[PDB]
């Protein structure tokens, strides 16, 4: 069932990247460019950066062998946001909204 489940994961990924969610998904599209943002402590705090472009590359390259591996990366991305930013920052609100999209559809995985 890993291939079918991975198609569900790819569908989720496409949805997360889609225009429908862009108002809150956009901070997660590409790796955080810490230097560009003046976040000179980012890589001291976040040991394992993750973003949707990386998830997409990994999916396209058949790196993910199962849905759980995919989910762990998407959740890592959100965790990095929750770790680095104060909980009242807009980006955290954006993360929580995108994570809600993710978790509700991931829960519908065929099995
Ligand atoms: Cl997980």
């Amino acid at each position: 069932a890993n291939p079918e489940q991975l198609k569900h994961c790819n569908g989720i990924l496409k949805e997360l990247l889609s225009k429908k969610h862009a108002a809150y998904a956009w901070p997660f599209y590409k790796p955080v460019d810490a230097s560009a943002l003046g976040l000179h402590d980012y890589h001291d705090i976040i040991k394992h950066p993750m973003d949707l472009s990386t998830v997409k590359r990994k999916m396209e390259n058949r790196d993910y062998r199962d849905a759980q591996e995919f989910a762990a990366d998407v959740r890592l991305m959100f965790s990095n946001c929750y770790k680095y930013n104060p909980p009242d920052h807009d980006v955290v609100a954006m993360a929580r909204k995108l994570q809600d999209v993710f978790e509700f559809r991931y829960a519908k995985m065929p099995d």
